């Protein structure tokens, strides 16, 4: 796990419900707005590995953390995603796909130690959607989790 992490970049992904992060779960992508589409793309290229961190707002928890497989790509089977009120499809930048590291669950009272520096020192549940996670602080709440056997970890490192 920690070759997986190594040298990584974490981003702290807030989605508004569950329903978008069980759709990541089920078929290993996710998707937002283009400008936020050209940061991970643009991560994605020049770091060895992007981290999402996913927590849905008002949960008290992380849901898991997933790898970014590559950059977005377009053209594909639409997906039900439950936007933001006022928001519509055609909105959205292009789909990524992600391998999950870890689907399991986090409560935000095993990470109160945690603090972000590059988000004033906060607790590391706290953060706009997007906030990047410093290295060490990042690399520390991943390996809070469970351990989430059913996952294949050689399927991830093979595309490093
Ligand atoms: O990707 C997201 N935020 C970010 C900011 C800045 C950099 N990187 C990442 C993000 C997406 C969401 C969503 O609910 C969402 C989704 F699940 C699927 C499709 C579109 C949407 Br909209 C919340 N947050």
């Amino acid at each position: 796990l920690k070759y997986v992490l190594q040298d990584a970049r974490f981003f702290l992904i807030k989605s508004n419900n569950h329903e978008n992060v069980s759709l990541a779960k089920a078929k290993g992508v996710w998707s937002t707005l283009p400008v936020n589409e050209k940061k991970l793309n643009l991560a994605f290229r020049s770091a060895r590995s992007v981290i999402l961190i996913f927590s849905v707002r008002e949960s008290g928890k992380f849901q898991g953390f997933a790898r970014l497989s590559s950059e977005s790509h377009h053209g594909g089977s639409p997906i039900h995603w439950v936007l933001p009120a006022g928001m519509s499809a055609k909105m959205l930048g292009g789909v990524f796909k992600i391998d999950w590291i870890c689907r399991r669950e986090l409560p935000f009272t095993k990470s109160a130690h945690l603090t972000n520096p590059w988000n004033e020192h906060k607790p590391v549940k706290i953060g706009r959607d997007g906030q990047e996670i410093e290295l060490e602080c990042g690399t520390q709440l991943c390996l809070l989790f469970p351990p989430d056997e059913s996952i294949d970890l050689y399927q991830v490192i093979h595309k490093m």
